[PDB]
Order: structure tokens, then C-alpha cells, then sequence
DNA sequence: TATAACTTCGTATAATGTATGCTATACGAAGTTAT
DNA sequence: ATAACTTCGTATAGCATACATTATACGAAGTTAT
DNA sequence: ATAACTTCGTATAATGTATGCTATACGAAGTTAT
DNA sequence: ATAACTTCGTATAGCATACATTATACGAAGTTAT
């Protein structure tokens, strides 16, 4: 009990050991947890296996997701296996009922999604409909779809972009240094080159916001209802942001959200990177050559994104068809 | 003691863990393994090793297979050690015996049989005789025994296939979503491609059946005598049934089985599943192209489904006639 | 102490569990054990980590093989295993001296040998010597180098061929029912089909020994000075006569051995089982259906045979070559 | 105490199992570690969490990568664990001062390098270059770069290559048996296969060096000013010279090195690792082929060798402009 | 009024991925047996 | 006197088996909409 | 003396296996400069 | 009075890291046969 506080002291002080995203979801798993328990008469710390089954039925039952509820045993596995003590994973009780759940949930039909694909011929009908448009924020806009989509890079890693962290080819292209890797050895490499006509895009941008009058300034930034751009090198656009050009731009085209509450209705934050995906295996690229230019080291991500392609059907509809 | 009950109990608690299938057999050794027990004046739980031992013993001499004495000692094993007791495999006794009777067996004649393969070759046959009918039944049980042999699926994964599991290809090929497979449980599952000639023979079963008019209907149904499909989202085309589709059409082409009452005089349920494996070995088809295939994930399991190619027919016959 | 002799009792009990080749084994190295126990003034049961330590020293230094090294720590880990004991294996003595034995070994240039290959040039080269030959033995050994290379059976299973084992195809082809397979699921399929060539082979000595006038007569029988054969259905030739058969043929060709005292100078068992490989994979003949044909599971056996062929050069010759 | 100096002595009595490198980092990290808590009286043996926790930040404070202050944590869990004490890691100030210290890194821009790629273009240039001299230190230069590119060993493998390592397949072309590597040691080792034109470069390496004299010979030895080779069965010409073969031949081609005390500014030991790998990836050779190539068994290392592939001739800049 | 076309069920046996270990051949030498 | 084995012990190469499930095989008997 | 190493020390990257954190999604509430 | 953000909390998708080694990187100093 001095042991687990002590343990606890070390946690905090030492708290840069964990994202910041880490800790909001410990948070609030923690949260949900303890009013569950205060809800039912049972002690939250230690948790016992006995409880922590109950809780699991619970977010069952509340209809979330396998994931999700991983989500909240991985927590409370990390929580106790940094206080010293026996985590709820190591029991038979939880250990039984995350099969039974697993089982149960895929039968019912439960499905994995992901971000629908913007593709080329997506980027193409944008840039066909806004090319023209000298509006700051289509401008913006339409500079950042193309980033997103020739660079695979997610939407923390474009907001963290400064100007001086592109360069000019040799070549004619901008060429992004990636200031913060995702990871030490960084598997996407530490530059992104864009194409000829990614490059132009974003030299638009750069010339009409003004953000180069400072090389500390973010590459992207907000654009006030005037068309006018505030350059900033303490503040990001936020990743929220990032997420309704892509939202604006699928509502510009296809009109609103089809109301139902599901998620991926619209382009999101990782849609560039799933179509990007896509487009390079329709186009014969090698799966370690797409796994790269993403930054994947594990294959079934990529594979998820790509499986429903005609390119990649397998070998018994290539021995079929002839 | 208490311990032991209380394990059981929470296995049985979250009984849906496990397959229907593990449970069925644990109830049929059970059932074997305490009327052998009351005949003899022995325990049957916890049971002693001597007896596990004599009782292992007896079955070798009723003349059962390797495999199935192994069942009963697994399923015996599996009882002992989720009540938290020593298994009888943790005894020299019942290791060694086991060890012995697999030796004396295999010494003795004995080998694992293999389901006949239904190949290309069988399943161009077969479109060629059936393809022209306009029987509800012959149009079902081709769109079966196309999927399959496209897909490799276990009969149990595709009685399980319902009309929402189904999308399109951007070539309009099929694409079937599993979910559970022996060895897969996942929200993420896999995507079955259907050759564009196999998905022709699935959409016609799909208009003259009418299973699209709730896309919670399981894809294949029994159809009465009268020609009329029963479309249903509650109740499966028994895997027996499955079977039953294979063996009728064994029949078709070759008659009645022999009077020998050995396994696999006919087509069944892991048929396509051997054929397909012989045929991309035979192609060439690389290991990594045969594992996606099967949804294989190690290697040892591609020579356990080749084990039976024809030998006349076979590389070294062709090299020596040279 | 009780528990260790019951234990043991046990094993003995159930002797059968094991080949006699691995009780063999198993004396042979507890004799060594034991000698070298007694003159170093060790216990020798329990064996104690230090003393095994010693001991595996003392087989490095004899110039034994790494191979060889582990089997006498297999042997003792089964012994203690066995007998309810803890594992030479087990302990941070041993296993840090198996990593230095291994690497000094490696080093010192140690390499594990294969078989002297009977590939097909040998074999058309021996027939082509031969086939004049009227006697008995001349007569029978053809047919032997002939199934061996053909089957690529182990000696063993060449020895136990009974005649009934052998159907005639439609073909004309002489076809050899697996009458004891390897193991329950046999990866060698349970026949094997003689080429023309080597059916006529085998059609001659049948027809010269007389070992079909009893269909229960193995295959192969021993053959005295008078040219005289001596059917038996009780007593196989044994797997020495039949290493003896690949070295006499080897001796007739390139005349007797080195005095040198190393192994495979000569063709052995093994051989025409590493030059069946060879061909094949010369042939290019996929590697899954090599493995079938020789029964194996693992890839790194056969591509220990082939690895020095110009089909197996790998990628970077490839490249490098266009 | 005691079990403590004896499970110490036991590791040094069989240093051997360790490779040399292990030893001499550990050797390095305890000097490090023990200097600096001298200066700040602290005990450096058994190794208190709390001060092993203010060593990385003292280490970090120096501008250490951090990969360096996982080798020093690293050597002194392996101390701890190898004496039969809880190690520094074990304590949560320790495991999460460790995971802050790379975190706070590789967000103020850390990244591991990697070496500079010597590719296919590269030694075909150098090979271009240098082909026609006849001085005894470039045909050795030659070879050397030659092997190092073709078959992706590591610098102290290629310096083990001793002449009798070297065999030769049916089409001529040489292998070269490799019994170690940082992954596998084996009798059985791995034949690593020259093309025709490396074959030649090596064999008029052969030619001139006089090394095949003696079959225990290294292939590769030091040349003196006077161009006469000093070929040596005892004695590897370094690793440290091989590197200098990679650094002088990159000085050939783009003149000296800055003076920014950068790493990787020239070609180095593991250029032509990476240059092949990525060569490989490029061509669309098969992960598989990939992996066999680079004596692999994993699949994510690939991702490592080839995360730097230029960007500006990558997939996606390709795509979007043709 | 029967029957096609199932479903249910029992015992019997095969198929998966991971982890760990026996089981065969090699061969010089000695012993055997019918010429 | 000897060919042509067999038996033996140990050296070393080559595969092998357990485990804890989850599945199919198939005859037979029971069911339900024609 | 010098080419062309070798030795040596510390600094940092590369492997295969086992396990676990760390990002995006998005509706809604809150903020700010037009 | 509002466009166009930012902040927030929870749901869920996506990767991420430790471990126990074994390796290379490279400046600089020391070495030997010319």
C-alpha cells in the first residue's frame, strides 16, 4: 500500500513516459470504472476479477465495440501493472469472458471500420471544382488535400509542419523534412517529397497566406471568415480542424451527412492515407514499397485497406479465370 | 475443492468461450469415460492416472483411431486442468501410454485419412452437367460448391455467410466477409474474393432464391421439394446438409459409394478445401499466395493438404519416363 | 526417492512409448555418463549442472560433433525429465556451455555433413554398368538403387516393403502401398508409383527370387554365395545390408575408400533421397511438391541438399546477372 | 552474497557464450556508470533504482542518443539479471525514466540514422572506375565491395570468410559457407551464392593475393605500399579497415568528408546492406527472396533497411506524375 | 397420404498454430551360417 | 576359406510429438411443407 | 619516413520475440475577430 | 451574429515498445614492412 503509493508518486513524476493522448484515456477509462463500481458497491482499487467481468458485460451490453472495450481492460491492466499489483487480464474470469465477448459481438456482426478513401480521382474532381477558386481557405485547402494524399503523413504530423522544414529539389519539388519522427527509427523515413503539382498547390498557398515571412511559422494555418490567414509559430491548426477540410470538402461534393451517426460518412483525418494506399496497389506498386511510403512495419493494416481490390483477389480467382 | 467447483463454474459461466463443438465432445468422453468407470469401480473425477491409463488401454483395443483416443485423453486433460487439478497427461502413466498406443498403432498399419479431393477438373465437370438448370436446387448447390472451391471456406464458415456479408469488387467480383473461421475471431476478419464466373453462378442463386430481400438472411437455405427457396436470418443450411450437396454430387457423376464402410468414398464437407490446395501446389502458386488462400498462418499445414498428390502422375515418375 | 523409482518403474512399464533406437541412445550415453562420472568422482543420478558441465567439455574436447554434444544433454534432460527430476538443460551452467561449445565450434569450422547424393547420371551409370549382370544378387540390388531413388523411401521402409504391397495401374506401373507410414499423418502419401523403367527392374527380381511365391515374403531378402535367394515373411534384410548395397556399388565404380575414417566417402542410405531432391529441383520442380515427394515438413532439410544448385542462387544473382 | 559472486564468476568462466562485442560494451557501461557514481557517491554495486534513474538524466544532459542510453541501461540489467538481482528496469523509476528520456528525444527531433546507400548504380560506377587497375589494393578493394553488395553480409562476416569456405555450383559461380552470423550460429550454416561477374572479381582477387596457398587462410588480408599482399590464417584484416574500404572508395568518387562530425557522411560498413536491400524492394523481388537474401527471418526488419527509400523518385510522386 | 429434403444427434476422427523432443541412419567390427 | 550376411555400440543426421482446442464424417432417426 | 594498416575507446544502430501504448473521430461547447 | 475556429470527452482505429543481446562508427593513437 506504500508500495502501490510509492509506485504511483514515480508514475507522476515521471509522467512524460506516457503520451498525452495515454493519459486521457487512462483518465478516463478510470472514471467510468470507478462510477460503475460506486454505482454497484465494489472497491475500483485493486480491482477484483469478479468486478472487472461485471464491467466488461456492462460496456457489452452498452453496445461498444470489441476495440473499445479492449480499450478499457488495457487500461486498468496498465494502471495496476504500474502499481505493482496483479492485473485483471491475468485472471480466468476476464481472460473467459473477452473470448465470449469476441466470439459473441463478431457473430452478431460487429465490423472493424475504416477511413473512407479519398483517391485520386478524388483529389482530381477537387481540383477540377476549386483549382480556380482564389478564396484564401480553398486555397489552403486544397494545398493541405494535396499533402495529405501524396505524403501518407497523419494529421498531427501535417500540423506540426514549419515552412523551413521544405526545401527545393534539385528537381523543381518541395521536398518536407519531418522535423518530429512518429518513432525513433522512423520507418517513413525523414523526408517527403511532392509531385509537380502538389508542389505548385502549396507554393499558392505559401504566397497568398503570407506564412514564409517567418520559416518558424507552421506550414498551415487558420483563416478568418475575411480570407484572411493568421501565421503562427507557437500555434498548430488543431488536428480538429484538419478533420472539417476533409468533412467540407466530402459535404462540397456529396452534399450532408447522412444523419445516421455512424462514423467515416464523410473523409476524415486518415482518408488520404487509405486512398494513397489504394491507388498505389491498383498501380502494381510492391506491398513493401506501400508499406513505407506509409510508415507501416505490419502488413495487415495496409492489407485491410487494399483487400476489396481486383489487383489483389488472390491466386485461386487467377487460376479460376484461366 | 471448493477451487475445483468454482473453476468449473466459471467455465461453464462463460461456455460460449469455447466452440459448441469442444463442449459437445467433452460431454460425449465424459459420458464414455464415467460408464467405463462404473463398470470397473473406479472415479471418474478427479481421475486417477492407473485408471486413465486402463481406461486409454481399453479404447485401443475397441480398434479406435490414434486420433480419436487422443480426443478422449484431450478432452480429459482440458477438465482436469481448467478445475485447476493435475492433468492425467501429467503423469508417466498416461504420457507414455498415449505415446505407446500411437506407436503400436502406426506400427500396426494406421494412418490419418484424408477427405477426396473435388478439383478444377471436378468442378468444370460439374458446372458443365449443371450449369444449364433451372432447378432451385442444382442453381444453390453450384453457387455451394463454386464458393466453395473459389474460397477454401470450412462448410461451417460458409453456412454462416449472411447477404450483408457480401460486397462488390470496383470489377464487380464478389467479395465475402468472414468474420470466424477455426483459427480467426476478429471484427477485422477477412475478405473472400469470388471469381468473376463464380460470382455469375452466386447471383443467379441470389435472384431465384430471394435471400437479398433481408440482407440479415444467411446467403444459403434449404429448398423444399416444390423448387421454392426458404430464405432465413435465425435458422443455417446445416453443415450436414453441406455435406450432403458434396455427396449427391459425387453421386452424380460416379454412382453409388462401395460397400466397404470406409470414410471418404465420396465427396464432403473438406473436399474443395484438399482440391483447391493440390491444384495452386500443383500451379506453382508461391506459399505465401496458398497460405492467404486457406487463411493459413504457418506453413506446416500446406503439407498436411498435399500429402496424397498422385504419386503415378507425380515428379519423380515423369523424370525417370524422362 | 520412492517417487523416482516409481517413475522409472513407469518407463519401463511403458518401454513402447519409445523407439528402441531411442532406448539404444539412451543407455549409450548414460554408459558414457556414468564411466565418466565414476573415474572424475561424480554423483551421476540426480546429474548436477556442474558435473554435466564438465562432462559436455570433456565431448567437446574429444572432437565429437555439436550434434553429438546435444544428444548426450537430450539424453540426460529425458532421464531426468522422466524420472520426475530437474533438467541438466535447466540450469545457467549448461546452458551457458552449450552457447560456448556451438560458437567455438562453428568457428573452429565444424560443419554437419549429408549423404554423398545418387542422383540420376549415377543411376543411369550403374544400370548402364550392370544390366548385363545375370546373377541374383546383381539382379536384386538394381531394383534396390531403383525403388530407393525412385521413392526416395528411408532404408527401413524399403526393408519392411512386403510383396503384397504391390498393385499393378492401368498404366502398367508397378505401385507400392505405404503398408507402416512414418508417422499418423504421413506427408509422403501412402504409395508409391514405380516408374516403367524401374517396374521392369523389380519385375526381374521378383521373377529370379521367387519372393512372390508367398505374398506375405518382404521384398527384399538376402541373397547367398551360390546366387541362391532366400525368401522370408518373418525376416527383412537388414538396413546395414542395405547401406551395404550403396557402398559395394560405390566401390565397384571408383574403387575402395580412403583409410581417412570419415563419413558418406561413399553413397549410404540416404543418398538417393539428397539426389532425388537435387533432381528435381533441376528439373524445377516447386519446392512444396518436392517436399511432398520425399515426405518432409520442413524446407530447411531439403534446402540444406539443394542450396548449392544455380536454380537456388537466390535474388541478388538475379539482379546482379541483368 | 555468495550465490551472487558465484553466478558472476559462472558468466566469466563462460565468457565464450557472449560475443566479444557483448563483453566489451559491458566492460565500457560499468566503467561509465562506476566513474560517474564515484563522483557522486553513490554505490555502483548492487545498483540502486534512484541512481541508476539519475545516470539517464545525466546521460541525456550530455546530448547522448537514445539508443546510446538504452545500451547503458541495458548492460546494467544484463549485470543485475546474470548475478540473480532484480534489475535496475524492474523499478518503475527506472523503466519510466527510460521511456520519458526517448520520448522527450525524438520530440525536440531525434531520429536514428542509418548508413548512406552503396546501390547497384554505385558499384557499377566504382566498378566502372576501377576494373583496370592492376594495383593489388583495388582488386582486393573490388572483391571486397563485390561480396559486401551481393550477399549482404556484415563486415566481420566477410572478414571470417576463409578460403576453404569457398565452394562452387555446377554453373561455376562461387559460394562462400557462413557457419555465424548476429543471428544464427550453425554447422549447418548458410552458402551465401557470387554471380559470374563477383565470381571473377574475387577470383582475381584469389589470383593475385596468393591466399588460397592455404586453405585456413582469410580470404581477405592487408596490402602493404609495395602492392604485395600479407595473406594470414590467424590474423582478419579489421572491420575497421573495411570501413575504411567503404570511406576511401567514397572519397574517390565525391571528394572529402565535412568537417560537421556527422555520422554517415561517406559509405560505411553497412552501406551495401542497405543499398541491396533496397535495390531488392525496388525490382519487386519477393519479401521471402528479400529475407532469404539478408538471412532474415522476420518481416519488419526489411522495413527497417528500407525506410530511408528516396522520396522524390518514391511510388507516390511517381503516381501523380505519370 | 407419402415423401423430398431437410434437421438433430451420436460416436468417431481430422485439422490448426505453437512449443518442444525424440528417432533415424552411418559404419567399423565382431559374430554367424551355408556353402 | 569365404560370401554375404546379422548384430552391435556409438557417432551424428533427420526429423518428430504434445498441446489445447475446433472442426468435419456419416448413419440414423426425427420433422415439416407440400 | 610512410602506406596502410591495427588497436582502442566511446558512441549508436540492428535483430527476433513478446507485449502494450498512442493515435484519430466527432458532436458539442467554448472563443474571437470580424 | 457568425465563420471558423479551439477544447473536450469518450469511442475506436492504429500501430507502438521492451528486451537481451550483437553488431557497426569513427577519430585517434599505435604499429611494421618497406
Amino acid at each position: 500500500s506504500d508500495e502501490v503509493r510509492k509506485n504511483l508518486m514515480d508514475m507522476f513524476r515521471d509522467r512524460q513516459a506516457f503520451s498525452e493522448h495515454t493519459w486521457k484515456m487512462l483518465l478516463s477509462v478510470c472514471r467510468s470504472w470507478a462510477a460503475w463500481c460506486k454505482l454497484n458497491n465494489r472497491k475500483w482499487f485493486p480491482a477484483e476479477p469478479e468486478d472487472v467481468r461485471d464491467y466488461l458485460l456492462y460496456l457489452q451490453a452498452r453496445g461498444l465495440a470489441v476495440k473499445t472495450i479492449q480499450q478499457h481492460l488495457g487500461q486498468l491492466n496498465m494502471l495496476h501493472r504500474r502499481s505493482g499489483l496483479p492485473r485483471p487480464s491475468d485472471s480466468n474470469a476476464v481472460s473467459l469472458v473477452m473470448r465470449r465477448i469476441r466470439k459473441e459481438n463478431v457473430d452478431a456482426g460487429e465490423r472493424a471500420k475504416q477511413a473512407l478513401a479519398f483517391e485520386r480521382t478524388d483529389f482530381d474532381q477537387v481540383r477540377s471544382l476549386m483549382e480556380n477558386s482564389d478564396r484564401c481557405q480553398d486555397i489552403r485547402n486544397l494545398a493541405f488535400l494535396g499533402i495529405a494524399y501524396n505524403t501518407l503523413l497523419r494529421i498531427a504530423e501535417i500540423a506540426r509542419i514549419r515552412v523551413k522544414d521544405i526545401s527545393r529539389t534539385d528537381g523543381g519539388r518541395m521536398l518536407i523534412h519531418i522535423g518530429r519522427t512518429k518513432t525513433l527509427v522512423s520507418t517513413a523515413g525523414v523526408e517527403k517529397a511532392l509531385s509537380l503539382g502538389v508542389t505548385k498547390l502549396v507554393e499558392r498557398w505559401i504566397s497568398v497566406s503570407g506564412v514564409a515571412d517567418d520559416p518558424n511559422n507552421y506550414l498551415f494555418c487558420r483563416v478568418r471568415k475575411n480570407g484572411v490567414a493568421a501565421p503562427s509559430a507557437t500555434s498548430q491548426l488543431s488536428t480538429r480542424a484538419l478533420e472539417g477540410i476533409f468533412e467540407a470538402t466530402h459535404r462540397l461534393i456529396y452534399g450532408a451527412k447522412d444523419d445516421s451517426g455512424q462514423r467515416y460518412l464523410a473523409w476524415s483525418g486518415h482518408s488520404a492515407r487509405v486512398g494513397a494506399a489504394r491507388d498505389m496497389a491498383r498501380a502494381g506498386v510492391s506491398i513493401p514499397e506501400i508499406m513505407q511510403a506509409g510508415g507501416w512495419t505490419n502488413v495487415n493494416i495496409v492489407m485491410n485497406y487494399i483487400r476489396n481490390l481486383d489487383s489483389e483477389t488472390g491466386a485461386m480467382v487467377r487460376l479460376l479465370e484461366d
